[PDB]
Formats: structure tokens, sequence, C-alpha cells
């Protein structure tokens, strides 16, 4: 599918250089960053969409996610489903597991306190997510099938709201350094 929407946000530290290619191609070059996201995707994000990606280059040098990125309005929750990190993987409050496209994922939730949100400014939130429990090999066609996360997150009560913002995938940085090279399709 093609993709409709190019994410690229930094809060302004560091050098970030995101380059839209053709297609659902993208690349990230970034360098003793703060805070950052680039990713290609859809504008209106869905629970029953199929997200196929290649990571042809993933060298994160420090802190650093591959993963699948989005929000929804009423509530507003961010979320989560991480095939790959750097030298941190993320965690939070456990609550179960997921099996989906191979691999095994362990759900996690977050609050973020004080975080820019989508809107803009500062707001307190919820944070879903669905975090392999060992990193997916790269330069691979890999498929996240969402809604096994979605129904899984259901089972725990972690339900999404009813406004479907942007749904990515996504490189995040977080005061690192590092290469990406992604295709989304």
């Amino acid at each position: 599918a093609s993709t409709d929407y190019w994410q690229n946000w930094t809060d302004g530290g560091g050098i970030v250089n995101a380059v839209n290619g053709s297609g659902g191609n993208y690349s990230v070059n970034w360098s003793n960053t703060g805070n950052f996201v680039v990713g290609k995707g859809w504008t209106t994000g869905s629970p029953f969409r199929t997200i196929n990606y290649n990571a042809g280059v993933w060298a994160p040098n420090g802190n650093g996610y591959l993963t699948l990125y989005g929000w929804t309005r009423s509530p507003l929750i961010e979320y989560y489903v991480v095939d790959s990190w750097g030298t941190y993987r993320p965690t939070g409050t456990y609550k179960g597991t997921v099996k989906s496209d191979g691999g095994t994922y362990d759900i996690y939730t977050t609050t973020r306190y004080n975080a820019p949100s989508i809107d803009g400014d500062r707001t307190t939130f919820t944070a879903y997510w669905s975090v392999r429990q060992s990193k997916r090999p790269t330069g691979s066609n890999a498929t996240i099938t969402f809604t096994n996360h979605v129904n899984a997150w259901k089972s725990h009560g972690m339900n999404l709201g009813s406004n479907w913002a942007y749904q990515v995938m996504a490189t995040e940085g977080y005061q690192s350094s590092g290469s990406s090279n992604v295709t989304v399709w």
C-alpha cells in the first residue's frame, strides 16, 4: 500500500538528517540528539491494518527504536510495536504477552508526564507497548499484523481512542547517534 504520511519530528537537539525517499522509503542519520521520531505511514491509522516493512539499514549507536508508532485521541494514547532497538530495550508495567508474525512480544503500559503530545504543548498521557522479547532480524521483509496487538491489548483493559491519528513505521531516538533506512508498504 502507498504511504501517504511523512513523520519528521525533532525536539531540536543535535543533528537529524531525515530523508523523504521515493515511495515508502526513508532514511535517517542522527547524531547527539535529544528526542526525535521519523517515519512513513498513513495519515489515518486503523486497527485492521497490516504493516509491511524492510529495514535495509538498522544501525543505532545507542538508544533508538525501530517500531510501529501511532496515536489516538479520545482518549489521547501513544502506542508502539517495537521490533528492534539499540542499547536499551523499552519496558514498563508488564501486562502479558502476544505472539504475532513469528515473534513473541511483551505487553507494557507506561505513563508519560508533562510530555510533548501529538497536539503540541505538554500533557500527561498513557502509552501502550508491544515489545519483542528478542530483536527482530533486519534486512528482510517483515510484517506487523496490528490487529493481533490491538486484540491482545483489549484483553488487558488496554483500549485505544475513537479518533485515529497517524500510524507510521518509525525510527525513534533518544540522546544517541545512528543510521536507519526503512521501506514501508
